[PDB]
């Protein structure tokens, strides 16, 4: 992919081109670029500059930034005890390490929400967790190694609330090689609770993958959850 081709594909996939179409301005790259620079808190130049190309090459969440599909209901949970089922496993980590990475991701949200997170072994879990490559049965295919790492669905029935992790990625704890399953799952679980992307670079719900050894929640994430659950 050229830089220009990557830019066009990034703008399309994350919903920038569609919003530029709604504003009569999808004939040239500039307007969609300004939308993206605003959404990602980059300098608002309207140019495919070094900061914008660096942003677009950065591994990130598969969930769109402007918009979503249409889903059922008001996109928040209406019960306190959120259940999750680990449907399958990456071979990249031991099963106990994967289970713990998901438990820890949920423990992060549990402290700042009136919700509890309980593991089940059942199809009826609120949050079904699945590892998948390319087309993995929801019509929202992954893209092979790097680029988008995962996605998740807002609260509701069936696929809603589920979290999928791209197993063309190497899953680790983010040290040496591979992406931290803990940090990606913490981000995806935010979506599964009803949160959208943050435009604050340091927030967990910022769409780009950023490795840290520090506590990953920011004021913006805690406040996001507060504006959802009473
Ligand atoms: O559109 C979504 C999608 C995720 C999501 C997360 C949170 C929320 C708000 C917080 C309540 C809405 C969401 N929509 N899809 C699920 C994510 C995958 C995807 C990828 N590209 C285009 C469309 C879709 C469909
Ligand atoms: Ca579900
Ligand atoms: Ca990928
Ligand atoms: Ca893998
Ligand atoms: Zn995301
Ligand atoms: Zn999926």
């Amino acid at each position: 992919l050229t830089d220009r081709q990557l830019a066009e594909e990034y703008l399309y996939r994350y919903g920038y081109t569609r919003v530029a179409e709604m504003r009569g301005e999808s004939k040239s790259l500039g307007p969609a670029l300004l939308l993206l620079q605003k959404q990602l808190s980059l300098p608002e130049t309207g140019e495919l500059d070094s900061a914008t190309l660096k942003a677009m090459r950065t591994p990130r969440c598969g969930v769109p930034d402007l918009g979503r599909q249409t889903f059922e209901g008001d996109l928040k949970w209406h019960h306190h005890n959120i259940t999750y089922w680990i449907q399958n496993y990456s071979e990249d980590l031991p099963r106990a390490v994967i289970d713990d990475a998901f438990a820890r991701a949920f423990a992060l949200w549990s402290a700042v929400t009136p919700l509890t997170f309980t593991r089940v072994y059942s199809r009826d879990a609120d949050i079904v967790i699945q590892f998948g490559v390319a087309e993995h049965g929801d019509g929202y295919p992954f893209d092979g190694k790097d680029g988008l790492l995962a996605h998740a669905f807002p609260p509701g029935p069936g696929i809603q609330g589920d979290a999928h992790f791209d197993d063309d990625e190497l899953w680790s704890l983010g040290k040496g090689q591979g992406y931290s399953l803990f940090l990606v799952a913490a981000h995806e679980f935010g979506h599964a609770l009803g949160l959208d992307h943050s435009s604050v670079p340091e927030a967990l719900m910022y769409p780009m993958y950023r490795f840290t050894e520090g506590p990953p929640l920011h004021k913006d994430d805690v406040n996001g959850i507060r504006h959802l659950y009473g």
